[PDB]
């Protein structure tokens, strides 16, 4: 069964990459920054923070236990109790599961709006460390899926697991029915052999043990060019047979329930390719990507708003997302020809002269590298 | 069968996602405002408040549980419960589900088009905390779907639950018709053991349970290479066997069942592509985006013009939706160039000069940069 | 059922070939860095070097076993217990398994963000030699796939196996099915041979070794042009057959099995083209490497940033990933026409000059030999 | 079975196949040099050593019994003993087997790294000669496929042998299958004859031996246009026949089964075309390219990087391996098309003015022959 639901996704693989293909193939399809003098730098400190990992790892264990936490720690020498500063840095990130986090203190000011959300919270890392109290401003805290409120305030604000009863069982189902194919594959024929006062035999005896073991290497020697003796008078030699079929359909009907109760596409759950047509796949893959971007929009965002203004001084930023169906080589250099002989088709004698121009080319036509000048 | 609609829809998956596809899809596809000098302050103030989770939920409250109620606060000087004079008036905003919203002050003045309507709402959230009263025009009434007005005056002025009766057995009946597939694959064949006078051994005795035992042994260690000895003259040992055939196709047909009553189609609700067509499944998803899209009319406006009068200080402005369906980076540098063809085609015979064609330009391509100016 | 992975990875091919696809192929994609003067010089040290053997056999053995650690050793002066200043600091590489590092030394520092991880490291390789100790700095970690943080304290920071129980029996049962068809086939038809009074023989008797002589005589002498003479007034001889159908659909259904819980398409595991479709397969190789590039981007470049610094003396580079499919001589060349023919069209409106065209039709165009002056 | 694993080689041709066929297909492609002031020298240079039937032997011998070593004999008056000196020739080189290679020094100095592997290796080529000593820099050690570090030292640091006994056992199945499908056809029909009174004939005598004659020769003269004629009171006649189906796809199902184990494509191995589509089996030896090019990276270099300093002169050089796929006539007269075109479209008053467009136009055009020039 399921139990801590942490033996269930550490055993099995089904729950495995249902929990799992949607973090990475988030997280990896990178975003960029508008609004900022330039991103070069800003990509090299992201890459020398080296924090994705984690970041992984806390979008897995909210999805898995429904609830996870960051902590950020800030280079201020004041207290980590008392909130930040502007103009602060950061220099590292650590994660924590749904366990780990408590609740310690609430503020119930009628004027201020804040309230509504607890001011302090205890944190329990435990591995025989003291737990200490952490301010609201510090930290951040991540959610799965939403649930109903008389059930979000009965599990103190914390949200639902993924593998919901029903997809459990939808799960653990399929085995079951793998193993009854197995054995009805191995029960597929029987043969029958029948011997008149054959109880009169004493019960582990040598002679019974002789009578096997003459029965069981008769047995070895038999086959399709192999023929055997029996007596007319007291011995009878028959054999049942029974067949196997429509049990392919059946498993993969038990497979099409899961992956219907799943909400993932067949492509990345069952691995498959349908064979019958050329390029109707991609349209499956671009409903999975508008799946995963959607999904994206509600749970990876609120990370982004959180851990940038930590990270850049400037003033005012935009996030936008690049459309992760990422096109090859070939059309790569088709779409920058498109881009370089549109940008420049009208405009040697129209607005766009040259500082505009410049910069118009250096956003859609990333290939071509420049120097920086006008 | 199912009585509690919320221990419904958070125990079962396939009621989740009907309830939570069309509104989550719906608020990710973004809006663009018109009449506007400028657009990137707006889209500063729009993702600095981030109060788009707090509307997707108040959605799905209103599709599940027929009615809610979202509380807008601002940053006014008077007590709450009397009207609002204009001001900047966002801060915050919260939302409540519809068991927590109740009718207690009513006007009927003929002369004012006011009446018919309550005026004050009082919420009771619970938790420890005194209820309050609140004006009419501070808070926005969130409803689901049409019902008769005689049933829609006996609900006290809320709609119904979009998971009705029809659904909900056609839901809960596909679990039994499963459940039946599964038994009927489990007895597929039966071996039957006739003893001559096995009837006389006491019920619960050494020697019933040394016959069971030897059953079971026997049993476990047969097969197709096995073969098993019986006594010819007391005896005997026989198989039954059935077959199983059209039961794929009957939870196909129950699941057709279930995709005709709900409403949403069958790569958003299976998640399997038919595999025998090439792009027949445009059709299908423009089909989903027509019905998305008169439930986004019917629906998400009424948000829109109740906060954005709030939010923007302009005396006239005008929303309109974008064609959800989101090209990828071909066919959309394809537009770009026939677009930037076509409008310097018209500008070139002094019919149109450059002070309006930059705002011509810059509606309908944002890739390409442009500062303000001339 | 396999207790030692080790002897199931050595024993088995399927396993071999799970483990070993995905980091082999990750590193042969090669990459390139960026911010470089010249990258000559850089391939020189690389293939100087030429320790991507090493790579990989980590890489493979953090895959198995569930941890690997690469060790690091500098032309520093000093022991290799004291931290490293920047130097040359790269003559050889050495890897090692799990089972040979062990934590000895724990620093807890609050106020440097290095607390919470170990900072000495003991290898103990054996082969009679005295284990020395490293430092945190010199040597990297490298670790395999998630666990539940409880499972993470409990395994000694040591991540899991990728071949899973669940794995390991799906591939365990598909031997015995085989073992089981290879069975049926040889038992499809069976010859029975009836005589009156052959149970009064003596057991290893002349009689009984001259009947069963005669009786493989006479088997071995049969077919369809040849008859058998019997005594019509005692003995029989009658014949038992039965069917096979469905086995290789049986068998192919526990291939699909195996491949959904790998991971792994059917091109990469089965080798086996479908044949009924043109051009549909570049789809499957666009998802396998769409997987290898999340397994990349998520483990080979910690490895990448741990090398780079000690490679090059550079203050600042960067690290990017080629598309990894690689088109062949054809539409290559098509490619290239089109980035030749639109780098031109944009450097003759007098936008940009020759020196830096130059470097954007050097970084995209190899093939073109260019030398380095204006 | 397999005992020494040579005889399984030079006996059965499965194996001969599945061993030799990566070697010579990944030898043959060729390479080039680059930094290098010509490499027509080099190319004559390299077909007058006329070497590489050795080099793919050890290949062979390497991915056989786990492990090969070739020897290097150059023209230094020198002991072979003693190191090599920078700038010597080579004029031939010796292959050596797995059984033909001991260890006979080992060197740990800690200050050198060169630690770790054997300094002086001990060769006993046999054919009654006197063995001899060599030093590590003078011999290169091929190896197999990587194993566990424990088996790696178990077997003194030689690697594993390609035919695992997975596929042994698989590659043997198939032999009994074939020989049990055969012995089905055969056993198709049987007539037996059945005489009253048979049994008192006297065995072995005069009349038995005329029976038996007769019926043959009865045997011989039936048929269908032929009939035969009994006694109606002692004789009888009958014919019991089974049906043969099934078995084609049972033996298409094992040598799926071994291809799948093999880990090379059916083409190669079944030497078999689908028929049912036209050009999508490139796709197939693509992949097949794909992955003996990466076999090629791990084994072939080092090879190369061990054979090139003893053969050139030149300071520093890379290695490039050209494209397997080598296209055909057609087309490449259409590819030099394209490049010729390329090279030249906006150079004339561009940066390629004259020697880098030979230099140019003689790499990616080896078609078009010039002599040297600016």
């Amino acid at each position: 069964a399921s139990y801590h639901v942490g033996s269930f996704y550490n055993d099995n693989a089904t729950a495995k990459r249902i929990v799992d293909v949607i973090p990475e193939e988030m997280v990896t399809a990178g975003f960029k920054i508008s609004g900022v003098k330039d991103e070069k730098e800003f990509k090299s400190l992201w890459d020398s923070y080296k924090i994705d990992p984690s970041l992984v790892d806390a979008l897995c264990w909210a999805r898995l236990y429904g609830g996870a936490a960051i902590v950020a720690i800030i280079n201020d020498n004041r207290m980590l109790t008392s909130p930040v500063k502007p103009g602060a840095k950061l220099e590292g990130v650590r994660v924590y599961d749904r366990f780990a986090i408590t609740i310690e203190k609430r503020v119930t000011n009628a004027r201020s709006p804040r309230y509504g959300e607890p001011e302090i919270y205890k944190v329990s890392p435990g591995d025989n460390i003291q737990p200490y109290l952490i301010h609201h401003t510090r930290i951040f805290i991540a959610d799965g899926e939403r649930v109903t409120p008389q059930m979000r305030k009965q599990n103190q604000g914390w949200g639902a697991s993924v593998l919901n009863k029903s997809l459990i069982d939808a799960i653990c189902d399929y085995d079951y029915c793998e193993s009854l194919a197995t054995q009805i594959l191995r029960r597929k024929q029987q043969a029958v052999w029948k011997v008149k006062g054959l109880a009169e035999m004493c019960d582990d005896d040598d002679a019974q043990y002789a009578a096997r073991l003459r029965l069981a290497q008769v047995d070895d020697n038999s086959g399709v060019g192999r023929a055997i003796g029996i007596d007319a008078e007291t011995e009878e030699y028959d054999v049942l047979n029974s067949d196997i079929s429509g049990v392919p359909e059946f498993l993969s009907s038990k497979m099409d329930r899961i992956v219907s109760l799943s909400g993932i596409h067949e492509i990345i759950i069952k691995n498959k390719n349908v064979g019958g047509v050329s390029a109707s796949q991609n349209t499956a893959l671009e409903t999975f990507y508008k799946l995963v971007d959607r999904k994206r929009e509600e749970d990876y965002r609120p990370l982004l708003e959180f851990l940038l203004p930590f990270i850049v001084d400037e003033q005012e930023w935009s996030i936008e997302f690049e459309p992760l169906s990422v096109p090859s080589k070939k059309e790569e250099s088709e779409i920058t020809k498109n881009n370089v002989e549109s940008v420049t088709k009208a405009i040697t004698e129209q607005i766009i002269d040259l500082e505009e121009a410049r910069d118009t080319l250096r956003s859609i036509a990333p290939e071509f590298k420049l120097k920086d000048g006008n």
